[PDB]
């Protein structure tokens, strides 16, 4: 949830799914 993390969630993880589940906690 923190734009940090998940700025890197989107970043490391292009994949649709893996980029939810990352963002999903980020």
């Amino acid at each position: 949830h923190d734009p940090e993390k998940r700025k890197e969630c989107e970043k490391k993880y292009t994949d649709p799914k893996k980029r939810e589940e990352c963002k999903r906690k980020a």
